[PDB]
């Protein structure tokens, strides 16, 4: 057909049984897509929603993009896009929803790998009507089909998930969703997923939302509708919501603390930075958010620069062209937000969240914040680099300047988070110091001891993030934040103790640890009352100031030392049938005894590797240079403070042309500025989640 | 014949034309040997040195492994064997040797990989006669063959070696060679190539004494003789000889300063530890070297744990039994010297020598040392844990005690070489910190900067090992070992000039720095004077001094980073004629419909990785705890002897229940304890070296 191979089987009669309880809800459709993600339209392929006989005009194109999951993930994101469906066609005093908006949702699956993918969440697919065995090709007319389209509009819906079965019924209540199975062959990355999604269905079906997903994220019951209710501002460019940690059966997975720690994380994160940046007009999408683009806002530069990079480049490497994989869809944001003549925003949305599962073991917690830390990392320094293209977009002088203040100060926040290194030994040391030279009891030997501590477990983790792996070394990296937690502790204790001392004496700059930790916390407390989310704020909170150290300098050190992944890496045969093999003239030949020795003779008488060694080459000096300078920098901050690295020795020479004090002002000054600057992130973190909610009630 | 594939082509018309200018000189035979190296004897196969009417026993078999050396280094190696060949020819008052030498004396060329093998030196194979391609088979009856085994007698010789020929003659004057070219086909690493040698072909010939060669490794021209005449004492079990580093013409390569410090250093290892360990009777012998064993000695125990290891183990890992692999070679001797109710020793010959070409470049260079460094520390590291064997051995009373002496003396050493990293740091700052504080000229500042200059440049050395390749890097390598060469300058000015001016003031010590300095020095060139070869002890002496720094900084560091190398790591097509394809009934069952359906409904209703990810995982692990017990070990010394760590705070603390001195007398008893240890191991080389030279001139 068109020259492109078709078919249109029957689903099973079972499947056919319960639907029937029209055309396209009998036959499932299959096709072998052989071009390029950026060739549907031309190469003559089309879609089921564009051959009625009226076209289908889609509002909104569900992304879900799985690789491994098994069937509950699945099964539980489509569980939640099935109740969002219900709910929109349900709806009663509506201009573009009601009974037939099922006919403007088409759900995107698009699997990567025919090998990867686990067969437990095909025998859902298949169950659900969407797929089946049998005619999936693997190269047609010389040439490989580079995935394969499934498209039913099945009319069954999952119903209940248990910890081990989904339920699948077919009633009078029941709404057909039109699903459309894309299954890449091979393992190519998720942007490569995107590109497909992006350059390819989408150029077909012309959606005006798009809204990308993941295997295991579950939208709540009226989630996607909310987030489509964004885009009602022509303004509006790109949305997300909220990501809340599930907690299983009745809260079941707070007893681990690694789950705690990332509750408070996330809910941290979502009431102060994402309002903050909202406010300013300017995000940068959660890892694990679902989001939504405007198809016309992301369409041209913004997808071209997220897909390619930056063209502009020779043969050789640069580093921003180059290295901006790194950062993935953070660059969508600032491509569509500083768009040429157009005066697009990303808005943050609340009344639209989404429960996935977090890591529950440190390997894979690591592992995970291995990609988020680089991509955050990166992002901030192309987004500060390229500050200039505000002023070249369109829109007015008010947001050109409110824009510039973000990019300034969210600049600032990464400057703070790479120096934590240094702050965080800085204030364990001073802190040490301090009150063993104050009291004597015993806090001088626990002061030797909680150096040399600190000193074994940061080198034995450089050395095992450099040369090693997570999964190999499991108890170690236990051990290591046990310690960690453990020197927090001892930490707090020398704070409150010295507090409650100076308190009882009356120094300023200790009494001061209390004015800050006690405002800090505060509005904390405060930003989670007024978000109306509160239970974080006791539930979950002990274990995130426990696993606090953990998190500048276990993942701050693995990610900064695997910012790339770095991977270096006939004739003749004789089985005689019995004892008589095949003979002839060959060889017998003495002129070609003298021809198969002469070109030898000669052989004797005559007298870079490819572009991936080349890549890999660049990628670890990059690696290597990154981590040297992040190393002697927050150094550099040491030993200009606490006068280590043979500067009290050259002073206490030049002094001789004496020797060496305990503690100097540097410290007292050095503690102050970073309570400080402390007090200075909570304030404007505080404000922001402030004018926030202010803004969203008046216009409410 | 006999059930195994044979042929025998006679040569090149061309060659045997110059031949004749005997059967065996006119035909060249092939085998497909498709059996293990440990079955040889058994599969039927042989070699034409048994087929004749009187079998030919052998007397020395020469093994030369080649991997993928041009023509240019096997011509080398074959002109060297072909010229003592021709030596042990015309030996005129002699038992063994004579006119029909030729015949007891076997090469063998075991090259490793047929698709790694350089055409360049098969030009040259096939030249001689000892191979034609053609009828190389890949596989016999069901069988892949294991190796190719091309055998030939070849009446010509290699006359000269200009830089780009070889001169092939065939005179009254030359000497057959039995040539036996062994081929494998697929990269198994040198210790495979040594299990053929001699689990195979060596089992069959049966010789009195096995030579290992390289290819590259030029023999003097009656250095094989002499070695072999150290067998004549029936207690010997294996032998070596000295390896010189070749100069190029009239000693062009001396100007580079890496071929200088490596020719200083070979040199001063051939007159001091060779000749001290052979007076004891176990020697460890050099890589580059070309050793002899006598069969007898090596076989049984010795050949069974050098090629298979220890054998009793459970499926786990033991460290051990699963690391002995590193100290390949040095097994056999250690094997040789403690057999049971067996009194073998191993003896150094000074009259052999052998010339090999060294790395010129400091990637090769440090890729070259990083094998021998963890070869020398895991082998004394076992022979000192394994020492009690000595007295199950069959020795007399004072060679057992003899061997239990220069065992614990070789672990002193390695004992002493493990520290090295913590003793140049300790020397260099307290010289350079106690010359400013005498002087405090300008010395200060150089102070603080040699400090900082050292710590950037250890703390990158550490992390590019730990995570790049020396060929990415190679300019910073060169930096790196400039930048301590300038440090070792300056350790060397302060020294001097801090002893001079207390020669002027008479301090005791400073003065003593001079004292051994001056001692260990003459040790060295008396040494040199006695062993009659004493131009090396000017002419590329003063380059050995200057990257002696890199040696203990540079060379240990990617040593220890890297112990081991850790390698991590359909149905359908459809090809229409045209517009039509392959119909059928297939399929169009509906039955099966609902039967490729209800299997993946089952599917959904049903609710350790292999032994090599293992073995990596250990390896990875025993790499990244060797690092940090070094580092960790090396920094207790250092924080013990300069009071760092904040130790000097603790005490301070203690005093105070005050404030840091600059120095304390703990500087100078480690300074004096250094200086202790270097004139007594240079005293204990020297006194070995002299009684050496002394018993070999009464025993002449
Ligand atoms: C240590 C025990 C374990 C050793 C383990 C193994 C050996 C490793 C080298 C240890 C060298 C210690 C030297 C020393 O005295 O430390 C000093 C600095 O202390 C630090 O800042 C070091 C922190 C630990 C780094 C460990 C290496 C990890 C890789 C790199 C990771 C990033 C490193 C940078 C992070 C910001 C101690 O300072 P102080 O004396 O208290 O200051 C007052 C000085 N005064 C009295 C003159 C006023
Ligand atoms: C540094 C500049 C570059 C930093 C680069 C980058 C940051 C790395 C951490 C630097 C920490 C320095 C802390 C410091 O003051 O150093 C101290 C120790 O000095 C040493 O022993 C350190 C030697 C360099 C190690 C660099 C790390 C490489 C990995 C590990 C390699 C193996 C490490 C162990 C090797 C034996 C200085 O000692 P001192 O003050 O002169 O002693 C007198 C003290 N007194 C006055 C109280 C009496
Ligand atoms: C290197 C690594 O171990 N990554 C970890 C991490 O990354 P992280 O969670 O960032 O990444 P995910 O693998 O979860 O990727 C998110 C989306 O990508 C799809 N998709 C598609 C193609 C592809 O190559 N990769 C891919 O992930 C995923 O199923 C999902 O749809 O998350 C999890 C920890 O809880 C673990 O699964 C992993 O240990
Ligand atoms: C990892 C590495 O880079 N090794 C380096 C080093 O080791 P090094 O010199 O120790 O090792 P060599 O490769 O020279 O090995 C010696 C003998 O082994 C044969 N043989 C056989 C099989 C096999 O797998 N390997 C093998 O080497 C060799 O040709 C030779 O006959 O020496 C040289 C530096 O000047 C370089 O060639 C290499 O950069
Ligand atoms: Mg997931
Ligand atoms: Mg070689």
């Amino acid at each position: 057909w068109n020259g492109n191979f078709v078919f249109d089987s029957p689903i099973s009669k079972t499947l056919l049984d319960q639907y029937a309880t029209p055309n396209e809800f009998k036959f499932m459709r299959y096709q072998a897509v052989t071009c390029e993600p950026n060739q549907l339209a031309e190469k003559n392929f089309t879609v089921r929603q564009l051959k009625y006989l009226t076209p289908r005009e889609t509002e909104l194109m569900l992304v879900v993009t799985m690789y491994n999951e098994d069937h509950i993930l699945l099964g539980r994101t489509l569980k939640g896009i099935m109740d969002n469906v219900k709910y929109m066609v349900k709806k009663k005093n509506s201009s573009t929803w009601g009974p037939d908006a099922w006919k403007k949702i088409v759900v995107c699956i698009i699997s990567d790998g025919r090998s990867k993918i686990n067969e437990r969440s095909l025998a859902l697919l298949s169950s659900l009507g969407c797929y089946q065995d049998g005619f999936a090709k693997d190269e047609i007319n010389e040439k490989k089909v580079a995935m394969h389209v499934y498209e039913h509009t099945t009319m069954i819906n999952i119903t209940n998930i248990s910890e081990s079965e989904v339920s699948l019924e077919c009633n009078q209540g029941t709404v057909p969703i039109q699903l459309l199975f894309c299954l890449k062959e091979q393992n190519q990355k998720k942007i490569n997923s995107h590109r497909w999604a992006f350059e390819g269905f989408a150029e077909l079906l012309r959606p005006n939302i798009v809204t990308l997903l993941d295997a295991g994220t579950m939208p709540g019951k009226d989630s996607i509708y909310q987030l489509w209710r964004e885009f009602r501002n022509p303004n509006v460019g790109g949305a997300c919501g909220e990501i809340r940690t599930d907690l299983g059966k009745r809260f079941v997975k707070l007893l681990n603390p690694l789950v705690a720690s990332q509750n408070f994380e996330y809910k941290m994160s979502n009431i102060l930075d994402k309002t903050t940046e909202s406010n300013f007009g300017f995000i940068t999408v959660l890892p694990g958010a679902f989001s939504a683009y405007r198809f016309e806002a992301v369409r041209g530069q913004p997808l071209q620069k997220y897909f390619y990079g930056e063209i502009m480049e020779n043969e050789g490497f640069h580093f921003f062209s180059s290295n901006m994989y790194l950062a993935e869809d953070r660059i969508l944001c600032f491509e569509v937000v500083t768009k040429k003549n157009c005066n697009w925003i990303l808005k943050y949305c609340r009344s639209s969240y989404a429960s996935t599962d977090v890591p529950e073991r440190v390997p894979e917690f690591i592992l995970q914040r291995r990609r988020w830390l680089n991509g955050s990392f990166f992002a901030s320094v192309y987004s500060f680099c390229h500050f200039y293209r505000v002023w070249s977009s369109g829109h007015n002088i008010g947001r050109k300047l409110l824009l510039t203040v973000e990019f300034f100060y969210l600049f600032f926040n990464t400057l703070i988070s790479w120096f934590s290194l240094s702050s965080f030994f800085l204030v364990f040391r001073i802190l040490t110091v301090s009150i063993a030279l104050a009291y004597h009891s015993a806090f001088n030997v626990l002061s030797v001891i909680f150096l040399w501590l600190y000193g074994i477990c940061t080198l034995s983790t450089f050395i095992l993030s450099l040369g090693n792996k997570p999964k190999s070394t499991e108890k170690f990296y236990v051990l290591t934040c046990v310690i960690f937690a453990v020197m927090m502790i001892y930490m707090i204790f020398c704070s409150i103790f010295m507090s409650v001392k100076s308190f009882q004496n009356i120094t300023e700059a200790f009494r001061d640890i209390v004015i800050s930790l006690g405002s800090t916390y505060c509005l904390y407390l405060i930003s989670s009352i007024i978000y109306l989310q509160p239970w974080h704020m006791l539930t979950s909170f002990i274990q995130y100031i426990l696993l606090s150290p953990s998190y500048i300098n276990v993942l701050n050190i693995y990610a900064f030392c695997n910012v790339h992944d770095l991977s270096w890496g006939p004739l003749g045969k004789i089985n005689t049938t019995e004892d008589g093999t095949f003979k002839m003239e060959v060889l017998v030949s003495s002129s070609e005894i003298q021809a198969n020795y002469d070109k030898y003779l000669k052989v004797l008488n005559d007298f870079e590797p490819s572009y991936d060694e080349k890549k890999t080459g660049y990628y670890a000096n990059v690696r290597s240079l990154v981590i040297i300078f992040w190393v002697i920098t927050n150094f550099i901050i040491v030993a200009v403070v606490l006068e280590t690295g043979g500067i009290a020795d050259y002073i206490a020479m030049k002094s001789i042309s004496a020797e060496i004090p305990l503690m100097t002002s540097k410290a007292s000054i050095y503690f102050n500025v970073i309570l400080w600057l402390v007090a200075l992130s909570a304030l404007i973190r505080f404000i922001g989640c402030s004018i926030y909610m202010i803004v969203r009630f008046f216009k409410k």
